[PDB]
């Protein structure tokens, strides 16, 4: 209730989590598995606020120097009661978001997908547009949408950082004096729950914001 981890600092031990059983098929020096392992039992309960009870008891399933497959589903299943879920809003107070769009409809979200989820964006390819919405460093309801181009292509995702399937997302701006507004964007993860589910950082995310504003 208090020892509240974020989603994606979820991701983030996720991926250090993996990057372990990976040591343990392709790294051959004994001496190297000693820091890493070390490096990232660092990292995890730093994570947390404080680190509790079945902390213990999940800490030392990684100690093993050799983890199998069925080993670190739970360590993570049991990683993930830890994490507060996106707040999916109600389509009244998410009308105020999208004020002009009409009586816009939001899609599916299992609970896992707002355990991994650090912002939220569906496309409504009737109108080849994607819908995005985030909290921002004070927990509020912040909203936008741009034109998702139809084109699919691998590359990174100026999002996430990642090659992924990627299609340009272009927000329409303002430029100097009214009436006058060209259309700013990149390339992004076209499926945002797989953008999310690799957002390591939260602040990769706000940096690509303000680089659409
Ligand atoms: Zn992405």
């Amino acid at each position: 209730m208090k020892t509240m981890i974020y989603p994606h600092q979820y991701n983030y031990i996720r991926s250090v989590i993996l990057r372990l059983k990976n040591v343990y098929k392709t790294v051959n020096d004994k001496e190297t598995v000693k820091v890493i392992q070390s490096e990232t039992y660092n990292d995890i309960n730093e994570i947390f606020g404080h680190i509790d009870d079945d902390i213990e008891e999940s800490l030392k399933v990684l100690m093993n120097i050799r983890l199998s497959n069925k080993e670190i589903e739970a360590i993570l299943n049991k990683f993930l009661e830890y994490v507060v879920p996106f707040e999916l809003p109600s389509p009244q107070k998410l009308q105020k978001v999208f004020k002009k769009v009409k009586k816009i409809k939001i899609p599916q979200f299992e609970e896992y997908d707002l355990k991994v989820s650090s912002f939220v964006g569906w496309n409504e390819l009737a109108s080849n547009r994607k819908y995005i919405i985030y909290y921002d460093e004070k927990k509020q309801l912040k909203g936008l949408y741009g034109e998702i181009s139809n084109q699919v292509v691998k590359g990174f995702c100026t999002i996430c950082n990642k090659e992924s399937n990627v299609s340009l997302f272009m927000k329409k701006s303002k430029t100097n004096s009214d009436g006058q507004y060209v259309k700013k964007g990149d390339y992004i993860c076209r499926d945002s729950i797989h953008c999310n589910k690799q957002l390591t950082d939260i602040n990769q995310f706000y940096n690509f914001i303000d680089k659409l504003d």
